[PDB]
């Protein structure tokens, strides 16, 4: 009956509209710890992401879901800060990533349960704040670590109720090996987002996943190189098609009867130490609403696309919640 | 006239008796604050470290450098609680190891250069603690980052006057390709210690670095899986070299005029989260005497050899006050 958010649990109504994939900070852990410099300074970067929250909140946003691991350089003392001075909840994650240390790949199934459980049962660090989601991530198939982390992320959402999402190569079908490894310990398709679903236009492999159960995050829509001009890095990351083409796989699934199981984000951050430098220039010169660009952009595209207001509701308050709270 | 310590700054002749490669703890950045349970406690971890300190100050030693960088999980805050309890002097490093997360890997010579010369010149996190040693690392050929890491150590040193220490796979002769590196930017081998090098038997390797003017790091000498059954773990990280066997090769070089070029530690730990669980309790099964090994085994076994006090009283004292004095 309650989410744990960074600043306490909030009941299922408080969190009304619900972006389900974003980052206050993409980093790594330690990192604004030991050079703050690089993000200008703390202070800095608190400013930045208090003022897109405040932007967020006021183009209908109430919570945001940072799915910040610890090797994405999670600070839930930042993030409190930052939800405290917005107005806007903030769901914390556990789980790992894609660039877990040594301390953590050479750990066992069981060793990694236990940290996923102290940081959703106990709390984060020594901030008591504890995490409402697990995330977890491969880029193609799974390394023998990230078969670990799934299988531990599994049972820590069978102990608790609470949910996974996950990180994808969408183009390589992640999802299928992911869902496997998840039903092969016993884990409900409902407790599981596959996210970056969006990096992809491959319908039988979104249906197939949708069809098992799964929530399918649509959860990058933004993220587009289109215009950038000779920008390499960009373009890896971003990918050449249209934040268009990614909202229309929202109707896309809507028209196969999968609406309650869409869950739409934008994947954007306040700072990105994690890949080039200045990339969070380049990315801001794409998409100047940053978190607000769900709100702003895609649900009146959808709605001129022919989806009702009601089920456009139904997917950014009802599925969240749905999706967020401990079952 | 001063070296940087956990406490402040010391004079050289404070320093004594000083182990030059150590660690408190072996781990990942963040991983002790966001898993003290891993080490059974933080506190745990606190008066293991400081019992071990203890008995090293009472067998002689003074001052340990704790080779432990960002990616080790380096913790000023316990280095400097543990010296502090134990009336052991310990220098901290900057630098960059082996497991640099991609927000490190992604960062260019001049980027790196100003992490390092942050934290000799300002302090590490917001502690005001500030490095006396510039740690890195290759494992065979290095990778293009560390090749980056090696040029931003020798700016960094060549601003400051901090020494150099260096990890190596000593088997692949990699110091001849760290010395080339060093020397393209113009660092003084006089500034470096090549660590890891009683790693191999190899006299050809040790004595052409040697007499370029490097300093030779024989800093594992109770390193060994000798005795250990069927531990394929312990092998791997220990070799099957007798510490004794390690131990010839300070004589050895003494032997070839090297002495004042000869630094010697134990390279132990108190905790030791980057490599299989429970490999601590292989360890000091294998080495009780922890950091005392240097003092109580190594010294005594080299005077029966021959070699005179005064010459080890060079080698532990004198030259790590060389070594660690900016210049
Ligand atoms: C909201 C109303 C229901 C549809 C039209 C699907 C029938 C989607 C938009
Ligand atoms: C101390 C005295 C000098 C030697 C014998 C090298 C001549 C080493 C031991
Ligand atoms: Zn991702
Ligand atoms: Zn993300
Ligand atoms: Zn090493
Ligand atoms: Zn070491």
């Amino acid at each position: 009956d309650r989410i744990n958010t960074v600043r306490g649990p909030i009941t299922i109504s408080e969190a009304g509209f619900t972006l389900t994939h974003e980052h206050i900070c993409g980093s790594s852990a330690g990192f604004l710890r030991a050079w703050p410099e690089f993000f200008g300074s703390r202070a800095a970067l608190v400013e930045k992401a208090v003022r897109g929250l405040r932007r967020a909140r006021a183009a209908g946003v109430r919570t945001i879901v940072d799915v910040s691991t610890f090797d994405i350089g999670r600070d839930v003392s930042l993030l409190a800060e930052v939800s405290r001075a917005a107005d806007v909840h903030i769901v914390a994650a556990t789980g790992l990533w894609e660039d877990p240390p040594l301390s953590m790949r050479l750990r066992s199934v069981e060793e990694l349960t236990q940290f996923f459980l102290r940081e959703i049962q106990y709390g984060i660090e020594d901030t008591g704040i504890r995490a409402g989601i697990i995330k977890v991530a491969t880029n193609g198939k799974a390394t023998p670590f990230q078969e670990l982390v799934l299988r531990a992320a599994a049972r820590a959402s069978l102990a608790t109720g609470v949910p996974v999402t996950t990180h994808t190569a969408a183009s390589q079908r992640d999802g299928e090996q992911q869902a496997a490894i998840f039903e092969s310990e016993g884990l409900s398709p409902s407790r599981v987002c596959i996210g970056h679903s969006d990096d992809t236009d491959d319908l039988s492999y979104l249906t197939a996943l949708a069809a098992r159960g799964y929530l399918i995050g649509l959860d990058g829509i933004p993220h587009s190189a289109i215009g950038l001009e000779d920008n390499a890095s960009a373009s890896a990351l971003l990918g050449n098609r249209s934040w268009q083409t990614r909202a229309l796989l929202i109707k896309a699934l809507i028209d196969q009867g999968y609406m309650k199981q869409i869950l739409v984000s934008n994947d954007w951050l306040f700072g990105f130490s994690s890949y080039v430098t200045n990339i969070m220039d380049v990315m801001d010169s794409v998409n100047p609403d940053g978190m607000a660009f769900i709100p702003l952009r895609v649900i009146p595209f959808l709605r001129e696309k022919g989806v009702s207001q009601e089920t456009l509701a139904g997917i950014t308050v009802t599925n969240p919640a749905r999706f967020l709270s401990p079952t």
